[PDB]
């Protein structure tokens, strides 16, 4: 489905990449994207895939667009189109600067400070998941520990109850994988209607949790208004489960297919903060974007108002001209340049408790089951989207080489 091209987009930029449907998906999700780095694709190319959309290619050209929010928006950030419009989380629908309070806010309930009184049920929670596998001698990766794992960690943050957790689950898949069976808004409506009484419950009676911290701030001003707060909870939620579950899956597809890497971690555990910011940029897998605010030439390209601009965070590691030899995994590579959290006003402040999730996960598993492979005769499936990702990953291991711990 190729979208007429728009008389200001010239035939020479034009290159049809699907980001829902990459070809040369089967090779993996991050080989079938970085075709859009070969030396024959320019810097910035239009694709009439999804609508049509421009594609900034390479890393230079996704930190500046990234940098220049005056020009490209957060207000539509999602291709298709139709998704970018519903599209209405905070902070990251808006711009700076009425972004930067609500950003603040958002910082205080998942930042770095609160990254230590959460370090612990962390550990217990990888701990405890890993323990449960561990004697049976295989699982599914992605089921069996990447879904379980963020969302229980979200349930304490915002001090949701444990029973919940499979009506949460359910809201938030509706949302972020779609079978076609409702549209984008259809699925937000779905899972703002479970928020909705919690967030009343808690501007009346609140207590000490993340949701009562957002829905009782202070922002610009007044008082956080009860939509602005179920915006900021939806995006809470589900902004540390799909980019976590398929990270850590991609995370441990490699090590199961890498025995050096693996025995690298196992002799070596100093160094795993190190292999899990590699990792981050080899298996980097967010790709969203911008709208043009007004008519702009970027980097020699007229750009028109109203273009959307696909800025795949993904893409600047694998970029050869910002990390030499991109698709090799060197732990002890030097300078690891990559935006997989993003870049500019809207970084990622989630990062630093992602960092513990993935780290805290390769210390408790490498110890735990320090021998695993992929299960004989499959083969590793990806999926290709917003948040690219892993459909399956079935490992086995000999539990006789395993330790409880
Ligand atoms: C591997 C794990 C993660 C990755 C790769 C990731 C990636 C990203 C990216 C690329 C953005 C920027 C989006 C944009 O500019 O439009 C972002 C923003 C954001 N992330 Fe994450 N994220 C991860 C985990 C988390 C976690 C655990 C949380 C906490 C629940 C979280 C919360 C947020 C929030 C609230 C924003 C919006 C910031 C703003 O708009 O000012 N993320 N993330
Ligand atoms: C034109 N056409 C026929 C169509 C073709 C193909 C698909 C179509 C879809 S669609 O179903 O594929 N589009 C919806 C998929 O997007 C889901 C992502 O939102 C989840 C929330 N994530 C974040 O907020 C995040 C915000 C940021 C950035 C990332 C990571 C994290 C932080 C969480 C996302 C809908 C309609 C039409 C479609
Ligand atoms: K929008």
């Amino acid at each position: 489905n190729l979208a007429p091209l728009p008389p200001h987009v010239p035939e020479h930029l034009v290159f049809d990449f699907d980001m829902y449907n990459p070809s040369n998906l089967s090779a993996g999700v991050q080989e079938a994207w970085a075709v859009l780095q070969e030396s024959n694709v320019p810097d910035l190319v239009w694709t009439r895939c999804n609508g049509g959309h421009w594609i900034a290619t390479r890393g230079q050209l996704i930190r500046e667009a990234y940098e220049d929010y005056r020009h490209f928006s957060s207000e539509c950030p999602f291709i298709p189109r139709e998704a970018g419009e519903a599209y209405d989380f905070i902070p990251t629908s808006m711009d700076p600067p009425e972004q930067r309070q609500f950003r603040a806010l958002a910082n205080q309930v998942v930042g770095m400070p609160v990254v230590d009184k959460l370090e612990n049920r962390i550990q217990e929670l990888a701990c405890s998941l890993i323990e449960s596998l561990r004697p049976q001698g295989q699982c599914n990766f992605t089921e069996d520990y990447a879904e379980p794992f963020p969302i229980r960690i979200f349930m304490l943050l915002a001090g949701l109850p444990e029973e919940d957790i499979p009506h949460l689950k359910y809201l938030t898949d509706q949302m972020t994988r779609p079978d076609g069976s409702m549209t984008f808004a259809e699925a937000k409506e779905a899972l703002y209607d479970y928020l909705i009484p919690i967030i009343e419950q808690r501007r009346q009676k609140p207590g000490t949790d993340a949701i009562s911290i957002v829905a009782n701030g202070q922002v610009n001003g007044r008082p956080i208004t009860s939509d602005e707060a179920k915006r900021m909870c939806g995006l809470l939620l589900v902004g540390g489960l799909d980019t976590v579950v398929n990270f850590l899956s991609f995370s441990m597809e490699f090590l199961a297919k890498s025995p050096e890497h693996r025995q690298e971690l196992i002799e070596r555990p100093e160094r795993i903060p190190a292999a899990c910011e590699e990792l981050l940029r080899r298996f980097s897998l967010v790709a969203d974007g911008r709208i043009l605010t007004s008519d702009y030439e970027f980097h020699g390209v007229q750009l028109k108002k109203g273009d959307q601009i696909l800025l795949p965070q993904m893409l600047s590691g694998l970029d050869e001209r910002e990390n030499a030899a991109p698709m090799h995994v060197d732990f002890s590579r030097q300078k690891v340049s990559h935006t997989t959290f993003g870049h500019g006003s809207h970084l990622c402040l989630g990062q630093h408790l992602a960092r513990r999730e993935i780290i805290v996960t390769l210390k408790e598993w490498l110890t735990r089951i320090p021998d695993f492979s992929i299960a004989p005769g499959a083969q590793i499936q990806h999926k290709s989207g917003i948040v690219s990702g892993v459909q399956a990953l079935p490992l086995v291991w000999d539990p006789a080489t395993t330790k409880a711990v």
